[PDB]
């Protein structure tokens, strides 16, 4: 699972997408996504 502030899963990403307990994947961009 990917951290908070960390990118969790936006287009061109393959790694830890699901973000973790009390943090939610926040697409700020349509590449970048972070786990807020
Ligand atoms: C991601 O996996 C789980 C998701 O809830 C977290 O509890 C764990 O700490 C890790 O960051």
């Amino acid at each position: 699972t990917q951290s908070h502030y960390g990118q969790c899963g936006g287009i061109g990403y393959s790694g830890p997408t699901v973000c973790a307990s009390g943090t939610t994947c926040q697409v700020l961009n349509p590449y970048y996504s972070q786990c807020l």
